[PDB]
């Protein structure tokens, strides 16, 4: 008899399920934390796959200009068995001698290193030293990579990056909440998530 | 008996047909019109496919700094049934809530919204509001996306972008004419085209 | 009986062979030589393929600001029958009229124009005039482009570019030596290589 409630339930379910449709968007954000207490976010929206290399220059606030670390926030129907992050050297290498470097290092960040922030989101904190660059891979969960489809996947995958500066963690946090993306605050708490709740945190 | 004329005819036909060869170049230009009367062109040449995201910063003249709109000029052997443009928000999303956004919106600009500017060219005017970004997709008309070929298509597709500033529409127009690309002037007229004519506009 | 020597031999062989493993890194560097005697290097590390377009702006030192030419240094398990360089115009075209331009020009730089600098490295010097841009293609030697694999190749290919300024050729040379990449000095000599020697140049 409560169709108003049922409709609101389906709307909530729709929001939570819409990201699993084949042409849905995914969202990966790299939050960089600076000694000054400021943050910079590298915010990517994309439908199929995301390959990211952040060089040392882009990572500078613009070394107390260099981030103490990053929070990497993965959101959407992402293949969690392949999602990964690694901190490479200033050349983007995972071995100082390129001749023994590889696409990914033997200790790449993946698996349970990515903390669950809801069904749609995972987040990981990665400390950085002044000589680090950052690599991230995120792919849509299967298969759009197979056969004929790959061509449509390649041509339709327009990655839309934005860089956003925040004066304080409060701005970062409110941003994550209104953007519906995972974020871990300075105390280690999951303070934002992609998951829609019909009542919010009412328990 | 007029082989001089016949040769000139074949040269004209060669120019008009050369873009249909499998490794020919295509050219897509995004002309941004500013309140000041100045323009900025994002000029891309590419052989296989073009995926473009123009963020709000790139769109600024450098808000009366923000474009009133863009003319998107598509040129070459482009798949016209898939060529498309859309104006997304500042994040590159076609829904404010990313969880319900998709690679393309339900109202994407395509079909007869692209005005014929000759056999080789189509052009469309898209008005913009201060919070808009621009996405463009253009692919070569079929199949180089199929099977073994896809690899060569991926590896050979080097997109060559140039940004060009113009003080006035006259400079924009003369540029389009000498570049052989479609352009629509402020009065709505097609003033440039990719099509070569043996006598010019002699009728 | 000299296992210390044998171990060092295998280490040397390992260094020389490691680049031929399927997920090994490759390294392509474009060294730009300026009239001032300064250089700028565009240094790319990547595991599968590299498509590069350097526009006229990026080529400026920042016209005596424009390079006299570039040394292109290719390093790794690169498909040498497809490695190529070409100098295009300011639009990235190999014909002034785009309608008759192609992905590559009829005179592209390849084959024995690339000088052998060891088994792992080739290098070529390309003179430039003020109106030139630079294109480079390098692909991993086969097949990771075939069938199912192509998807992993596409998603794993994160190109990591760095731009590096050098005050003098000496800095360029020491860089190449410590980076283990091919470089040709001002006198035409191969002064750096990717090849590891157990004794260095002891002959």
């Amino acid at each position: 008899r409560d169709v108003r409630r049922e409709q609101q339930e389906i709307i909530t379910r729709q929001i939570n399920t819409a990201p699993y449709v084949q042409d849905a968007m995914m969202r990966v954000v790299v939050f960089a934390q600076y000694p000054s207490g400021r943050y910079k976010a590298f915010d990517y929206v994309f439908p199929d796959y995301l390959k990211v290399f952040l060089n040392w220059r882009e990572l500078l606030e613009d070394d107390t200009r260099y981030p103490m670390g990053v929070i990497v926030s993965f959101n959407g129907n992402i293949d969690w068995t392949r999602a990964r992050v690694e901190a490479t050297n200033m050349h983007g290498l995972n071995n100082t001698d390129w001749r023994e470097a590889r696409a990914w290092g033997p200790h790449v960040i993946c698996g349970n290193q990515l903390r669950k922030a809801g069904h749609l989101s995972r987040a990981v904190y990665v400390p950085l030293d002044e000589h680090n660059t950052v690599k991230v891979l995120a792919t849509a969960r299967q298969n759009r990579f197979n056969g004929p489809q790959l061509a449509q996947t390649l041509t339709n995958n327009i990655v839309c990056p934005n860089v956003i500066e925040f004066n304080t963690e409060s701005d970062v946090i409110d941003y994550a909440k209104m953007a519906h993306i995972a974020y871990i605050d300075q105390a280690g708490l999951i303070v934002a998530s992609s998951d829609a709740y019909i009542s919010g945190d009412s328990q």
